């Protein structure tokens, strides 16, 4: 057992100056004022720096320069665990290592291994998001475009029956039974719509069958017109849909997420959606078969096509609080009580309170990350 | 001089209903509980309808069978009376006949049309928006291509010096030199953005420059995206921009009609848009339909509703000192409605014009 203290606590609701967090058996025991703290337990300060929530990152497809996705060579254990520390040096605690549209063999494989990791690991990569297959060839990203198609009734118990590992699923709702998005959600799996040519009608349809997340929101997604508000546009005004936002300046204009947040209120979560370069010093990395250089900071292909991410967590914090007018604790709730309460794991990892899991990460003024606890476990020290 | 009573009242702030409005001399001389009205006075019972100030319609290029636009023979002071009478039917006291981009030769008629009727008739059509002609060909919408064009010194330099009968000039801000946006603005021209593929970066320019209005949002704009914003998204993110939105539910689905006035808060107007039709594609909405289909349709509250169609445009054009809310000196222009929309009175500088 042990108590951080001297330093700015965010439990999430509140900001707390001049209290203490008592750590012990890989859960946050309470929170209280150092003045009650028994002078005999172990103090370890927090230099000023404000302590927060570990945070969770929904949709993450790589870093610490490797991917979940492609190979059956990269689907493993070892990937989720590389990717684990890479995330820890960032302040994310949590993750959603993301699979998208292959093969049901690799499909299959990441459900296994995910099943594995989470035999090993507890309280990291909480599970798998299945980003795909049954996606809209017109907003495919960057898929390949061969295994993009129709979902397969079969394929589909599979999911729901591994519903255990599989936390959730992005497919486009007008390429999908209302039955499908019915069956996945009575599951137990978040059912979120992205990567998909939606119109408004189509995106209401596609809530009412239990979507209840939307992926990136403004990517892969319909423009928006005055007669068409298309996915994005659903979305935004559809007041209980959760939806998470590349915080970039690449992906998303920094003015069309200053909107997005007037307009969802507390069901902004922040997200990286990032790639093998973030948190690492790579070059290139290969993905649905194509070859994306990391240029110049950014994730493009020969064509100049912007083909990934390499945000980072406290990253997104940071352009959320400089570029887009968001207070910090706005911005943190963002990145740790919104995602968890879309995923459902909010009972045990958004925030700061006797009971909870004791994910944590500290960091300075200038959003330099200068502790990250799992488990109890300070994992960081910078 | 008379007293209104008998109907809730609504004077651009809240809602008031044991009270009267008393009208002289064409001004609202006050607006007080019923039991002070000097008992001298008429009294005329609004039957329990709602009182409110005059609909203000800024952008509306035809109505009763009629359209300012075209013809040298359309571009009328007639037409403008006729426009006027059409309106006040729907509730409709005041509005900005609006001339979309043409020749030099029939943009300085209007303005010396407008002139006349001005000054023949007081605190009705207010004055000119001319749409167009230095629009973006991307997004000239309905406009001809043959006019649409860049502007010169000469036109520039004739729209400054008359603008005093010219309320509004809707242009493109990527197709003209900021020069031009400041001088218009300068002579005291509200210069919007519109018909227009300006990104957010050129849109922002334009705000910079004197731009001040946005026309019919969502409607000859870019679409927005991720990466593009472009004007509509600028508009959205720039909390002193006023601009105007068509509720017909044809022209921009109720949905962004929603997360518009969510984003926009008091810097929404009501517009019609209308041509020809409206009065007796293209748009037909009159402003008391807009009205009900604001608050059946977008979830907005009638208070609101009505804000959006008489104190913003009243403020976004720079005549709320007259007009815009029902309070002691403003001109006597109103309209009342039942609670299902339908007009039952119109009142225009004191007068009654509509009885129904
Ligand atoms: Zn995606
Ligand atoms: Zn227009």
């Amino acid at each position: 057992m042990y108590a951080l203290t001297q330093g700015r606590i965010f439990t999430g609701h509140e900001f707390l100056d001049d209290h203490a967090v008592v750590i012990a058996d890989g859960l946050i025991k309470s929170v209280c004022p150092v003045a009650e703290l028994p002078p005999e337990i172990e103090q370890r300060s927090l230099n000023g720096a404000i302590l927060s929530p570990g945070f969770i990152d929904v949709q993450l497809n790589g870093c610490g320069g490797v991917q979940f996705n492609d190979t059956a060579e990269a689907v493993s254990v070892e990937t989720l665990e590389i990717m684990q520390k890479a995330n820890e040096k960032s302040g994310c605690t949590n993750y959603l290592p993301t699979l998208i549209t292959t093969s049901d063999e690799l499909m299959k494989q990441g459900v296994r291994v995910m099943r594995e990791y989470l035999a090993k690991h507890p309280n990291q990569a909480l599970g798998l998001h299945l980003e795909g297959p049954w996606l809209n060839l017109v907003k495919k990203g960057t898929h390949n475009p061969n295994f993009v198609r129709k979902p397969d009734a079969a394929l589909v118990d599979f999911l729901c029956e591994n519903a255990d590992v599989i936390t959730k699923v992005t497919l486009a709702p007008e390429m999908v039974p209302a039955e499908v998005i019915s069956k996945l959600a009575n599951a137990g799996i978040v059912v979120s719509a992205g990567h998909s040519n939606a119109t408004l009608k189509e995106a209401k349809a596609g809530f009412r069958a239990g979507i209840t997340f939307a992926t990136h929101l403004y990517n892969a997604m319909p423009y928006i017109t005055g007669r068409e508000p298309g996915l994005a546009g659903a979305i935004l005004d559809e007041a209980d849909i959760y939806c998470g936002i590349i915080a970039d300046g690449l992906h998303v204009d920094y003015a069309n997420i200053r909107n997005a947040k007037r307009l969802k209120g507390d069901k902004l979560c922040l997200v990286t959606d990032a790639t093998a370069p973030a948190g690492a010093n790579i070059e290139q990395f290969i993905f649905a078969g194509k070859t994306i250089y990391y240029r110049n900071g950014l994730c493009v292909d020969e064509n100049g096509t912007l083909s990934g991410s390499s945000l980072t967590m406290i990253e997104g914090v940071r352009n959320l609080v400089e570029h887009c007018g968001i207070a910090l604790d706005e911005v943190l709730r963002m990145a740790t009580l919104y995602p968890a309460r879309a995923i459902g794991v909010e009972k045990r990892l958004g925030t700061l309170a006797a009971g909870k899991v004791a994910n944590l990460t500290a960091f300075t003024p200038d959003f330099k990350i200068t502790k990250t606890i799992v488990n109890g476990n300070e994992v960081v020290t910078q």
